[PDB]
């Protein structure tokens, strides 16, 4: 991953 | 906030 969220 | 990220 490496990005985040939360969706 | 309350959402996420990271930008």
């Amino acid at each position: 991953x490496x990005n985040x969220x939360y969706x």
